[PDB]
């Protein structure tokens, strides 16, 4: 659905991401849990880290980002071809996590701040819209993995 130029914009920042997995992690988990603390809640182990300068610091809060990275980056190159590295994702999010798409807007959301706040010259908006793009394929793609597991999240 994208074009080929669309997913090199898109491959062109993510290998920037993977310079510093960890980081962009971190940034993205404390911008997503700002923005929309409801997310929060999601996360028992996370609910004592109540400053910044904490959820920089707990080893589990970023090997939980670099987790949830390495997958979205392993999706993202792939180019829209990922029912089978998609498909495990759904059916965690779904069945036992139970993530709403809105929660993996909110989360898009963060991703694209970050990724501009990091990287703007390698971030206008030709590549905002890609990976916007690609970003709306992978929560259509997983609505639809959710709604066969009997989850309408
Ligand atoms: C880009 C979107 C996301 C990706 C790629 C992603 C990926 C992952 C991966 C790979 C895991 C570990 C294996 C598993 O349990 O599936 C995980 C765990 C988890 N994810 Fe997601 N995730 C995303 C968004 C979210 C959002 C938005 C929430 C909640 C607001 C969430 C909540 C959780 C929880 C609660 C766990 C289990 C963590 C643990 O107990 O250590 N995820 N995610």
């Amino acid at each position: 659905v994208l074009s080929e130029g669309e997913w090199q914009l898109v491959l062109h920042v993510w290998a920037k991401v993977e310079a510093d997995v960890a980081g962009h992690g971190q940034d993205i988990h404390i911008r997503l849990y700002k923005s929309h603390p409801e997310t929060l809640e999601k996360h028992d182990r996370f609910k004592h880290l109540k400053t910044e300068a904490e959820m920089k610091a707990s080893e589990d809060l970023k090997k939980h980002g670099v987790t949830v990275l390495t997958a979205l980056g392993a999706i993202l190159k792939k180019k829209g071809h990922h029912e089978a590295e998609l498909k495990p994702l759904a059916q965690s999010h779904a069945t036992k996590h139970k993530i709403p798409i809105k929660y993996l807007e909110f989360i898009s959301e963060a991703i694209i701040h970050v990724l501009h706040s990091r990287h703007p010259g390698d971030f206008g908006a030709d590549a905002q819209g890609a990976m916007n793009k690609a970003l709306e394929l992978f929560r259509k793609d997983i609505a639809a993995k959710y709604k066969e597991l009997g989850y309408q999240g």
